[PDB]
């Protein structure tokens, strides 16, 4: 494993991580206070399968419920009520025990942390934040859904669970818990969510104060359409966005360029995610995903969220393509553990790993065939991936001698390595 930043100084962390989304929607439905027995578990098997890292779940306790006709939730982590770790997934001692155990199978473990807000009106808590004091966005008067007086970012709904994150008060108690996660609960790195609920900067903040050359990646899903119409982001492309917030708080972001064309676009248009960036300063901060607990379908209730899932009918070329492609992947427990891509994601994460495939590596497209026809400068190979294509041999597209990797999905996911 690698270690440092960016040469912008983007914490990602060497750019050589493979992450592993470590949960589903449904898990604590599915497996109720058992989710860290099974991760402690797991561990070697994670760890076998090639993973560096994986994301854990809130952390933070929540009872929340919620009642939507048909849909309902709760105690997932993102409507929290305190830091207290007895939560759904595991008591506190559960926990500390899979962190050692993912942490000694050489697996680091990076929490998913909600700054945004809080479950406010949650009766017995450790942390009671007054009214009056411009601890709350509402402790200011609230416009509509952009920043006020009292939070510098996005609202969550009603913003009335909404927390002044740069209140000196806030940003502190904050700052203590993601110290108290990395020395206490072996945290190497946080995903924080709802990144457009507060400031870029801010971010920066805590991870320099806590965990400086710790990984980091923000959840920032918000479309151009989103911006007000005099913002310059009203016209940017999904990439210009994200890369901005990149810069701003210093950390990698995840992909929802290469999401928004997966999901919209044919195959050829994959080339329009941020990990397809010519210049290596931006292709090397995207975190690349198929899908999460909020876009995917997760076993259980519901089908779980699925706002934005993939067609099964491009699974095995997504991961194709995040796998041996630039930026840093990401893999959702699901399709690894639940659905039967198992097999299959491990081959690429061997293929990935042979070939010196890291987050900034050059990717070049091919335009003479159908589909998505890329070649891949690893540091110690060089890949050719056909996905969908009409192409016949890597040596039409590329010079050298390759030998089959892969070849699945009846010919629609093929890969070369020189
Ligand atoms: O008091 C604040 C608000 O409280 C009530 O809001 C409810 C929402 O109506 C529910 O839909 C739900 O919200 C979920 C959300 O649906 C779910 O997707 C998840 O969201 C996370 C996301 O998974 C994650 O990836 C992340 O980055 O950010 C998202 C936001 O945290 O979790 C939400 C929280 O459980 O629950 C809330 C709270 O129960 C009320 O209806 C509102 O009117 C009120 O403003
Ligand atoms: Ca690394
Ligand atoms: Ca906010």
């Amino acid at each position: 494993d690698q270690a440092g930043k960016s040469p912008n100084a983007v914490r990602y962390h060497g750019g050589d991580e493979i992450i592993l989304q470590g949960f589903h929607w449904n898990v604590v439905r599915e497996a109720p206070n058992d989710w860290y027995n099974i991760l402690r578990q797991q561990a070697a098997t994670i760890a076998a399968d090639g993973f560096s890292a994986i994301w854990m779940p809130v952390p933070w306790r929540d009872f929340s419920s919620w009642s939507d006709g048909s849909k309902s939730g709760g105690g997932e982590g993102y409507f929290w009520h305190d830091f207290n770790k007895n939560g759904r997934y595991g008591s506190d001692a559960q926990l500390r025990q899979a962190a050692s155990a993912l942490g000694g199978a050489g697996v680091k473990v990076l929490y998913d942390v909600v700054p945004n807000h809080m479950n406010r009106g949650y009766p017995d808590k450790e942390i009671n934040l007054p009214a009056g004091q411009g601890f709350w966005r509402n402790d200011c008067a609230d416009p509509g859904n952009y920043p006020n007086d009292c939070d510098d970012g996005d609202r969550f709904i009603g913003g009335d669970a909404d927390l002044n994150t740069g209140h000196p008060q806030v940003y502190g108690m904050f700052r203590d818990e993601f110290t108290n996660l990395r020395s206490q609960y072996g945290a190497g790195g946080f995903r924080f969510g709802f990144v457009r609920g507060y400031a870029p900067e801010r971010v920066n903040s805590w991870m320099t104060d806590s965990a400086d050359n710790s990984f980091c990646v923000g959840e920032l899903w918000k479309g151009p359409s989103e911006y007000p119409n005099w913002d310059w982001r009203n016209t940017a492309s999904w990439q210009q966005i994200i890369k901005d917030w990149s810069d701003r708080a210093k950390c990698p972001v995840f992909d929802f360029a290469l999401k928004e064309r997966m999901q919209n676009g044919s195959i050829a248009d994959w080339k329009h995610g941020l990990n397809g960036n010519p210049d290596p300063r931006w292709r090397e901060v995207a975190v690349t995903f198929v899908d999460n607990h909020d876009t995917g379908y997760s076993p259980g209730q519901n089908g779980g969220q699925h706002h934005w899932a993939l067609q099964d009918g491009l699974i095995r070329q997504a991961y194709a393509y995040i796998l041996t492609s630039p930026g840093t992947p990401v893999v959702y427990w699901d399709h690894m553990y639940d659905w039967g891509y198992g097999d299959f994601i491990r081959q690429l994460i061997q293929v990935r790993r042979a070939a010196g495939v890291r987050a900034d590596s050059a990717i070049s497209f091919h335009s003479g065939y159908s589909g998505l026809v890329a070649t891949v400068s690893g540091s110690q190979q060089t890949l050719v991936v056909a996905l969908n294509s009409d192409l016949g041999n890597p040596g039409q597209v590329a010079s050298g001698s390759f030998s089959e990797a892969v070849n699945a999905s009846n010919g629609q996911v093929r890969v070369w390595r020189s």
